[PDB]
């Protein structure tokens, strides 16, 4: 007899095809994820005390005391068996805050700024989503990130030097990079990044091969605060989908004619075509030099959840991404796909091609098929967006249930108290020794800074601040810094983006933020820009951003990146088995390599 | 590694396929079938006596005293539990038929007429059906038919009124219903029933669905003794397929050219052509005005299993059908699959398209495939015949397991013993005082009829009788009413021609049999009939023909029309998991919507 | 504990029972079909052509040169591809017929009388439905039929010289085949079998079983034209069943009584009662001495698909057959069950018992039971229809998928243009040679008869052609010759009646037509038939009507009866399941053995 | 003993998640689909033409004659076989467009 | 102008509309569609600002 195979219900074939799916997550086997071994090194300096300090530990929300240490190691340890429980009622039970007032309820708080507002605390955000599972992608613990660099390694000297530069640098424009106006600052921050071993020495045989992908090089004007995606390095600073808007309606070829949008102008003045309305690029606009968390007593508030958060002020109206702190206000309220789903409308109006290895993407004449619901735009809308939350679940459980590491803010009040300390021949957290000594220059302009920002807060003597001026008055979210909810999701969309568009179509025009005026101008970059390193450089962009609020180190965002990818792949690895039709995806890697799906 | 399927041998493909079908099957679930209630209602009218009276209960051939309730009560709960335990041994061992004469053994009866004809007793024709399996198609228990009319509802009283009009014009011819010279018994019919609170009032708002569904309106001469099958309602009382003949051998088409058969003639005179012999419309034609089971003992005995099968007499030669009589007469001996069988020798013989959703039904230059086996002539005669034992089987568990409703020959002996009682002033059965007092007019026919059919029978001076006529000596088959087995095979049956057809061709001419001769003659009928309605009315023929020969009510009929409509489907959804090709059948449902399958 | 089974749900009894049945079919394993090894064998006679010739395959369809030899192999080979896929793309792009006419369109045809009609093509009848599976019964592949003759064997010889013999023969009168008035030609074809090996010379000790079961020994007048299952050789060459009417509607036994029908002539003038109407057992006259495909352009267009179905004419009326060319006609037109379902209304209408090891046989005082749906006059009506596709699934994988034989037209071609050449000296099909030299006689006489068609057709000087004489215009359908659609469902049908039926029932009054005039007359015949008997005889009856026309060989049909014979029992074995009562089936097998089902 | 469930491997338990949503979704039943009946309801109006017309079906894309009503019924029907099939092959068959 | 009668398929009862008014002229029938202005409020409003 012939071999053969054989039909059943359609229903069962659906099971068949969820079973088959299940069957191949599972089948991709596991890996375990590996901290860098700081929550158990590190001890409480008393000669009395052998417990853990939980220094290098995210602690945000326990009680602290006034060199920025928690009081309680109980307090973290007990934060820990919540995270890997995830039972409501037990993290009912935690402490949050510190002391509060027996007649209004109220928390007492050091700064006289947070007692006047009457705060309240602010709680931990989802420490058990990475306990979540989900019905498509990889479970959230089966990959991983590696190790965070410790507070005594050469690569957090640099990193936490380079946040410090980045806060100076808030008021710096992106086109004024390498203005002669900007140069006595910029080939500072050039020159200190340069005297650090991590940039100034190579990798060496036997690091570790993470260390090796990550780690950078000589500091230029052309690499200064840029991320390392292929495509970043390429051409200015902001991605096109960032500044530019789309092709308007109106504008079409029907047959052998050429239709003109009325409103074509506003292409080139940051309009994206949003079906038949508009989004507009221009940001608002975060009051220029005001920082914030640069006394240590409100530091200190915002450590123990004082929550701060909706206290910036802004200037009227709105503007192209001009400065570095528009790029961090960018990413302070952006939906964490909003950069993504915002590029992936700019290409589909501008009619920028899918995948030429899909399904029906052939003139009708020839394939008799047009495309939307499946491998045409309502499929790459879905999914754009759909992938954010499987990312976000992978990072959590890398963020809470794994790694814990703290937050720059709090890496810069370990540098503030250590320096301050020092001044009077004592020592507290020498574990930040090394940085102190290495980041002298840079603290010095730090501690003027600081100095300038807490008398316009109204202290008319305050003490010296060494800390990391922060961009947002609440500092960081509520959650450990490594990895990153921006950069994991950044890394799954551009991924799917990348995956689902023909990503090596070059780009014809290629523009900038003008100079002088809140307007576009055609840039001077010489060469030819792609889709996909456009993508690339976009997720750098929004990636980086949190890191010049001062919110996530350069390490937490590259591998977020890296873990978002994995995220996506799999994801479209799963759905492969759902379509009928014989196609694939082609995607581009963050690796230089291609991957058909 | 690109998603695949395997291939396995063929052995294992088939019975996968097997399986899956199986499985299918399974996953529809099922549904309980529930009874009126009737069966545990009605007790013993004699005030020491509690047990159940069963009169309401099919009883046939248990033996019964001389108003016709069954003598001994565990007689019926022993039939039932035979029925549902299936044991041969068991059924061997139940009683049927009256006392037998020690000296003979023969059956003791209460007839002159049946003692001398030295009657033996028949027995329950499949008892258990209802618990046989089968490969194919839902298994007989899976689906169900609601609970019928109570004996004292106002839709028995309708239903028995119409058997009993059905009866007295049993030789009206059907060109004629609405021949002035019939126009008295017709307008008395119409009357009759129109003032009938069945026909007179519609459903009420909570009324069970089922009722709704199948509740008639105002009764007119061009609906008079119609079914209600979409279809049945327009132009000539009988389908064309029961009367009309077939294109013959010899008439073709062949290229370019027209031959004629030398037979052409034979079409319309009710020949089909089968094969290369033919079938002759002609039904056999039972005595005019002769009918059964009108004197009270003949009844009791035929109550009690006295087998009066072939004691009818019939006048030589044979005719298309003309009269109610003939109707009655063409299903008292036709083959369950017979009308449906020569409906499609008919179709096939004038060439009439199967379904163009089925493959290769283009011409043969196009898809380079003629069709035979699957998709052609030798599939739907296979298929149309096969579906009558799975349908039979379903309706058997609702005739004997479940709902066990008395025959209308059995109403008819409620209604006389009541009304003779009556005349005495005394109440027997007054569970049919309703029908009594509603039916008066009819009864008094009723009356006149049946002494008319006592004297010829040899009885100089009859007792008055209101017993309903019957057309056949034997009356109703040895099993319960509800539902039919003419119904339950033409609804399966007519499913798979609709299913397989074209079923929307329209018919190019009309007949109806003449009014004078015994011919066909061209139809006055003005619209368009369709091979879907000609099934439909072919279906609602067969079905009333036993109700006008006294052995179904409505409710039995369209109820079982549905049942066997859902045998039909099942069996089509399993069957398609057979075929490798890309195809479905087109099926217009009795409802008035389509299922592709 | 006592050992116990325990109850389940009907809905899983009923999964369970179908999950068993083709566990049950599973078991019996598979077996192998080998083919003749013709269809590689045979080459190209040109010098510098290795290509395979095809000759001995079926290749009707396929374009083919003036010898009858395709002119593509491709064309063979890519049907063969697409009969094992059969995906109706690939079936549509195969090439059928001749070269087509580019300004209408047309094929161009060989033959006047082609052209004149403007004949278009004919596609395969379901080439690929032997991958059809099937809810019940052995799998279409499951099963085998053996390697059938080469065209250089004795055994073809024979059966070419047989079908030779029948086409001369077709004016022969059944019952006038021992009369003195036909001695000259009848005594010439015993002779001239008697005279071929196969017929004289017995098998040999290690040739194929198959072989031995099949092979015919002297031919006599008692055997001419006749098959070989046991009953076919005894009493006349008719069936019964194909002649006698049956009992009427009115003659029946009441009680003591006996009542005659005013109709019982008809019993004995071919009336089947069917039902209430009737069946005539009179069939359509073929014109007498009119031969198709004698002319070799007609014939080549015929083998290039030119469709003449319908161009057959016949005399006016129909008669019971009566001549070889009545029973050609008898088996062109009927539904391949038609016979088998004609002999069940005589077995039922006569009142012959079904087998008494069947439940519910007896006298309803013993049994209380009576059957119909189950073991009685339903039952048996859907299962031998139901067979007949489960059948012809198996026989069309044995036709296209395995063995694709040439259909004798196409031997009787090769025989043509092989004498026909050899008389100019030159060798052409030496295939075919040993035919030509053993069939020397009966080819000068087919010579004579094909001169006379030639002319009679309008050609006034006709090439010399010994073309095999087509009964049918068309000759044989589109499909391979081996095996038979009639045969394989003849051998399904006839197996379900023996096993339903008390086939042991003797037959009391055997008939044959009449020798003068149109009516049944007693046969001379002394001993005694039986139901078995005249059931295998009606099989064979069928069977070689299809050889009288030209259309398959004696081999074809033996082993298409053995090969529905195993269709049948298998449908039984796993039906067998379903029921709860006990009892069996008693099946004579063609092979003269019985199982018990 | 306690009745107890026990633990295993996080990769398991998901899978078994994914597995019993699957089944959830399985055990919902599935319900049929049914059409108005006017796909063949309607006929070609031309007496020697017996066809359905399909006009009140979708047909946009096929070749209309001057009334808007297809040209040729195969043309729909392919169109049919096409939409419950998916191949790619068999769509870029179609007739899309007049001539 | 003329409700559903009972008998209809349940569906043609759910969606069957009734008396046209300037009120529900061109409006859908989900719950909260005939309440207040034709345009929800999500369609033309802003939003609270950073
Ligand atoms: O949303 V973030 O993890 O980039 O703080
Ligand atoms: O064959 V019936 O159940 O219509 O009495
Ligand atoms: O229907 V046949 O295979 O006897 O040509
Ligand atoms: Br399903
Ligand atoms: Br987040
Ligand atoms: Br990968
Ligand atoms: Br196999
Ligand atoms: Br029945
Ligand atoms: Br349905
Ligand atoms: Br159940
Ligand atoms: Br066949
Ligand atoms: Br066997
Ligand atoms: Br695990
Ligand atoms: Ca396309
Ligand atoms: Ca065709
Ligand atoms: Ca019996
Ligand atoms: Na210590
Ligand atoms: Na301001
Ligand atoms: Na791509
Ligand atoms: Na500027
Ligand atoms: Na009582
Ligand atoms: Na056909
Ligand atoms: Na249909
Ligand atoms: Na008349
Ligand atoms: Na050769
Ligand atoms: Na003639
Ligand atoms: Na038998
Ligand atoms: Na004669
Ligand atoms: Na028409």
């Amino acid at each position: 007899g012939i071999p053969a195979d054989n039909l059943q219900s359609r229903a069962k074939a659906s099971f068949d095809t969820r079973v088959a799916a299940a069957e191949l997550a599972l089948n991709r086997g596991v890996v375990p994820s590996f901290a860098n071994g700081e929550e158990l090194l590190y001890r409480n300096p008393d000669p009395d005390n052998t417990d853990p300090s939980f220094i290098a530990s995210f602690t945000k929300g326990l009680p602290h005391d006034d060199n920025g240490a928690i009081i309680d190691p109980d307090d973290f340890l007990a934060f820990v068996r919540a995270i890997n429980s995830g039972d409501e009622k037990e993290i009912a039970d935690l402490t949050l805050g510190p002391a509060r007032d027996p007649e209004t309820g109220l928390p007492i708080w050091r700064s006289d700024l947070a007692n006047s507002l009457e705060l309240e605390v602010r709680g931990w955000e989802n420490s058990s989503a990475g306990l979540t599972f989900d019905l498509e992608g990889p479970d959230a613990q089966s990959i991983a990130m590696p190790p965070a660099p410790v507070l005594t390694s050469p690569e957090l000297v640099a990193e936490i030097a380079e946040l410090y530069l980045m806060a100076l640098g808030r008021e710096i424009e992106f086109s004024e990079f390498d203005s002669p106006k900007n140069a006595e600052y910029i080939q500072f921050a050039i020159d200190q990044l340069n005297g650090l071993e991590w940039f100034n020495t190579p990798a060496k045989l036997g690091d570790p091969p993470a260390e090796i992908r990550r780690r950078r090089g000589e500091v230029t004007v052309g690499n200064l605060f840029r991320g390392i995606l292929p495509g970043s390095e390429v051409g200015p600073y902001l991605s096109q989908y960032i500044i530019v808007g789309s092709k308007q309606i109106g504008s079409a070829t029907v047959g052998n004619k050429t239709l003109v949008s009325p409103n074509a102008a506003d292409e080139f003045d940051g309009e994206i075509a949003y079906g038949s309305i508009t989004i507009s690029q221009r940001v608002r606009i975060a009051t220029p030099g005001r920082d914030f968390m640069t006394d240590l007593k409100v530091f200190l508030d915002v450590q123990d959840a004082a929550d701060f958060r909706g206290f910036e002020s802004y200037e009227p109206g709105a503007r192209l991404i001009r400065t570095i702190r528009d790029l961090a206000t960018w990413v302070h309220f952006d939906a964490l796909y909003e950069a993504y789903l915002n590029a992936c409308l700019i290409l589909l109006a501008n009619g920028v091609p899918f995948d030429p290895n899909l399904p029906f993407q052939q003139e009708d004449k020839l394939d008799n098929q047009d495309v939307f619901v499946n491998f045409g735009s309502a499929h790459v809308l879905s999914l754009v967006t759909e992938v954010a939350t499987r990312a976000l679940k992978a990072v959590r459980y890398q963020k809470f249930n794994i790694h814990r590491r703290l937050r720059p803010e709090a890496t810069g009040g370990l540098i503030s108290v250590n320096k301050i300390a020092a001044q009077k021949g004592e020592s507290i957290f020498p574990e930040v020794d090394l940085a102190v000594e290495e980041l002298g220059d840079i603290l010095e302009k730090a501690e003027i800074s600081n100095r300038k920002q807490n008398i316009a807060d109204g202290d008319p003597d305050p003490d010296p601040s060494f800390l990391l001026p922060m961009a947002f008055a609440e500092g960081s979210p509520f959650h450990p810094s490594y990895g990153s909810g921006h950069a994991v999701v950044a890394g799954a969309c551009v991924t799917i983006l990348k995956a689902f568009f023909d990503s090596g179509i070059e780009i014809d025009q290629v523009f900038e933020v003008d100079k002088d005026e809140d307007k576009l101008v055609k840039s001077s970059f010489k060469g030819t820009l792609t889709v996909a390193g456009e993508l690339n450089k976009l997720a750098d962009n929004i990636a980086i951003g949190r890191n010049m609020a001062g919110v996530h180190y350069f390490s937490d965002q590259f591998e977020s990146l890296l873990l978002g990818e994995q995220v996506a792949i799999g994801i479209l690895e799963e759905q492969s088995l759902t379509y009928g039709e014989n196609f694939f995806f082609n995607l581009p890697k963050f690796d230089g390599t291609t991957i058909q799906i």
